């Protein structure tokens, strides 16, 4: 016993002292210290805080701006929507949960949290794996003469909701559940038991190798293919320089987003698969807790890119924000 296990909970701290509670009942203060709770509790403000108004922003200049209707405007709106979602619902949830240390609004508050955080963060991925193809089919063109435009930009943010929905609501009907993490204040898959009767044990090994290798790989091999496009498949292929260098400024981009995710959800998918392996072992409550409440800027860093990396964006949205003069 290095923690405690319970009916739909795991808290990593010997009941020896019997000090131990579930976090759906009583304050987990004797964790760690109040102030670290606090502490978090002012992050998820601060992430609320730059997320709401850039994620709307980024959909209030897409929504005024008639120019903003291309394969790379469509994605990162649709990651807007995906943050926000994060922001409003899942962060809501832990901010709360964090003042008061434990989830008061019961186990139906650990799905919430724990649901768009789970969704935010794989739209953020599978969007990725739409990105990463349609560079490839623009850039090295492989296929006959075709037309990645407005019809395709909706059957790609419309397959991505679909493959985070496949992850993200799973455990809510009865693949796996949403549980509790470190601080016990965010809420994530069940890792830490088997739990026979909800099949974690296929859930995980699925939700990391659907959702996790597999769109990895592909975004990887759209990688392959421009590596050897912009060598030397792309000189036969003519396109003018002119072209190349705004069209190289969105290739940039999506990958600059490839690794910013990996940088900010490597460690979580890491931590995460270590407690998988080594189910009910010897660590902390600081272990998760950390790659948890980093992992969630998610919410916020893609916009982000999208106002720095993108020209076109850039002076629309500033565009909006004087009123006229620095559109679409
Ligand atoms: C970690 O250990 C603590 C204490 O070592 C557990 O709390 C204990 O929980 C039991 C079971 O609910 C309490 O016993 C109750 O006593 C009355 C006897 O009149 C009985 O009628 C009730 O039905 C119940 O059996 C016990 O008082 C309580 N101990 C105290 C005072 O701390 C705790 O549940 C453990 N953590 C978990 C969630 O595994
Ligand atoms: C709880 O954590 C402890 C580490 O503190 C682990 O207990 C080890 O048990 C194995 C036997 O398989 C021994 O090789 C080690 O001597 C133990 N370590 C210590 C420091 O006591 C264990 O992995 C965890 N779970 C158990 C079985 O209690
Ligand atoms: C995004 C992502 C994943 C999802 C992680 C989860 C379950 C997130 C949910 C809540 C969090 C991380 C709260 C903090 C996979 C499975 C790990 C692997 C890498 C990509
Ligand atoms: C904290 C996240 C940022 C997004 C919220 C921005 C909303 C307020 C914008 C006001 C900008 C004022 C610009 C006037 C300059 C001109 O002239
Ligand atoms: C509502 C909070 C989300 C953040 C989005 C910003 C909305 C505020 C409106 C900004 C528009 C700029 C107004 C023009 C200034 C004058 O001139």
């Amino acid at each position: 016993m290095n923690g405690t296990e319970g009916p739909n909970f795991y808290v990593p701290f010997s009941n020896k002292t019997g000090v131990v509670r579930s976090p759906f009942e009583a304050p987990q203060y004797y964790l760690a210290e109040p102030w670290q709770f606090s502490m978090l509790a002012a992050y998820m403000f601060l992430l609320i805080m730059l997320g709401f108004p850039i994620n709307f922003l980024t959909l209030y200049v897409t929504v005024q701006h008639k120019k903003l209707r291309t394969p790379l405007n469509y994605i990162l709106l649709n990651l807007a929507v995906a943050d926000l979602f994060m922001v409003f619902g899942g962060f809501t949830t832990t901010l709360y949960t964090s003042l008061h240390g434990y989830f008061v609004f019961g186990p139906t508050g650990c799905n919430l949290e724990g649901f768009f955080a789970t969704l935010g963060g794989e739209i953020a991925l599978w969007s990725l794996v739409v990105l990463a193809i349609e560079r490839y089919v623009v850039v090295c063109k492989p296929m006959s003469n075709f037309r990645f435009g407005e019809n395709h930009a909706i059957m790609g943010v419309a397959f991505t909701w679909v493959m985070a929905l496949a992850c993200a609501a799973p455990p809510l009907v009865g693949w796996s559940r949403y549980i509790p993490e470190g601080m016990q204040c965010s809420c994530g898959i069940d890792y830490y038991t088997p739990h026979e009767e909800t099949n974690n044990e296929s859930f995980v090994i699925y939700m990391f190798v659907v959702h996790f290798i597999i769109p990895l790989i592909v975004i990887f091999f759209c990688y392959g293919q421009l590596v050897f496009t912009v060598k030397e498949a792309a000189a036969q292929q003519q396109e003018s320089a002119t072209t190349q260098k705004a069209e190289k400024e969105v290739t940039r981009m999506v990958i600059i987003m490839v690794i910013a995710f990996l940088i900010c959800w490597l460690p979580y998918a890491g931590v995460a698969f270590y407690i998988f392996t080594h189910q009910g072992s010897d660590f902390g409550p600081i272990f998760m807790t950390i790659p948890a409440f980093f992992a969630k800027t998610s919410a916020v860093y893609n916009p982000v890119i999208y106002i720095m990396m993108n020209k076109q964006f850039r002076n629309c949205m500033v565009t909006t924000l004087c009123c006229g003069k620095n559109d679409d």
